[PDB]
């Protein structure tokens, strides 16, 4: 299962449109061994790159294209084997009208009929001032910037698995991306994975790594891969839900600078959810926040490769990120290192044993077919077994498989 993002946060502004413009890339993404691509948010947004959504049934107002082109895109997706995931943005909604009050707070869901047109009461108790003290108070935290939904409401639960349902059924969307999930509870994400039933649903649960007396994250980062955990656990551990593993994402973004011992934690295991729950864990170098023109939390650029010789050979499931792959000029050895992961059957639950976790080496075994290398130590030689060829290597990483 590898997955792709197939947009970043200039992609809106395409001239001629994302989805059309990504029409041709897709024999290229199915070629690479890429099962799933990530799909930017197709409704009706406020905010361009569509993570302020208002008129959720209102494909045909997104700047990324319309409902024909969307169809068609994830028809030819469908076509050469992959499959389409949506980037689900419900903790919060902006509304159409105001209600006598001169508050923005009367939704639209697109249509002519009632679906989606909640009013105040729909909104989460305190969030002030849209909110009109009638609804529940939030499961989760607030955004800021927009209308909280209140997920506890049932009409709101029952159209909004509607609208996600739709998105399978008429659309064709395979699963779900969701947005801010800590916006709201494990048991509220519980309900929509449970019942518009998606072949992949993952979270995203972004918060900080602990820093210690140096600026720099700590080596144990377990209070925070732990919350990742119980998501996945109160949300259910057999469902398809999974979530970004943001710890690999900040240990991997400090390790590659000469850190390499940060990579084997506290217990001799990888110090991110994958050490804890690789299954369900999804791990990436950089999504459309962390890199691209926000650079929230950016990969080293000098060494985005080395990311990928360890997410694509390692366990979790890892997430390539269309830049990278298409302008970065890496297409080709991002594609080489998935091939390595396909061709020896490396997944999700690979055994991974980490022999050397230094400063500049960090060395490791996965399901005794690869061996990956980080790292610019020059004399790793007697480090890796008899019947070992090179698969590839780059600038600060090789990996060996066997023979
Ligand atoms: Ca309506
Ligand atoms: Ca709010
Ligand atoms: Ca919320």
């Amino acid at each position: 299962q590898v997955l792709f993002q197939g947009f970043n946060w200039e992609s809106w502004k395409h001239n001629g449109g994302w989805y059309n413009f990504l029409m041709g890339k897709v024999d290229d993404i199915a070629a690479a061994g890429i099962t799933h691509v990530w799909l930017p948010p197709a409704s009706q947004s406020v905010a361009e790159q569509g993570y302020m959504p208002g008129r959720l049934y209102d494909l045909d107002a997104s700047k990324y294209g319309n409902k024909a082109q969307l169809k068609s895109l994830i028809g030819a997706l469908h076509g050469k084997g992959v499959k389409a995931i949506a980037d689900i943005v419900i903790n919060h909604r902006t509304a159409e009208h105001k209600d006598g009050r001169g508050i923005y707070c009367i939704f639209e869901g697109g249509t002519p009929d009632a679906r989606l047109d909640w009013g105040p009461h729909m909104i989460c108790r305190d969030d002030r001032p849209y909110a009109d003290g009638t609804g529940n108070p939030d499961t989760g935290a607030d955004f800021g910037a927009a209308p909280d939904i209140d997920h506890l409401n049932l009409r709101v639960q029952k159209e909004l698995v509607e609208w996600l349902n739709w998105l399978k059924a008429d659309i064709g969307f395979d699963g779900w991306r969701f947005d801010f999930a800590k916006g709201y509870s494990a048991d509220v994400a519980k309900i929509y994975i449970d019942r518009s039933e998606p072949s992949f649903a993952v979270a995203e649960i972004w918060t900080s790594l602990a820093y210690g007396g140096d600026g720099k994250p700590n080596l144990n980062q377990d209070q925070h891969r732990q919350e990742l955990v119980n998501w996945v656990d109160k949300v259910g551990g057999k469902g398809p839900a999974t979530t970004f593993d943001f710890t690999t994402k900040g240990i991997l973004n400090v390790a590659v600078e000469g850190e390499l011992w940060r990579l084997r934690g506290t217990d001799g295991k990888a110090p991110g959810m994958i050490g804890w729950w690789p299954a369900k864990a999804v791990t990436f170098v950089d999504n459309h926040d962390t890199g691209s023109t926000q650079h929230m939390w950016p990969f080293p650029s000098d060494r985005v490769m080395q990311g990928y010789a360890y997410i694509l050979t390692h366990p979790g499931t890892p997430c390539i990120f269309y830049d990278h792959f298409f302008d970065w000029g890496l297409k080709e050895e991002i594609d080489r290192l998935v091939s390595v992961r396909t061709r020896h059957g490396i997944h999700n639950e690979s055994k991974l044993q980490i022999i050397e976790a230094d400063a500049d080496l960090y060395l490791a075994e996965i399901d005794g077919k690869v061996i990956v290398k980080l790292g610019p130590r020059y004399d790793v030689g007697n480090l890796i077994p008899g019947g070992f060829k090179v698969a590839a290597h780059g600038n600060d990483y090789a990996v060996w498989e066997k023979i």
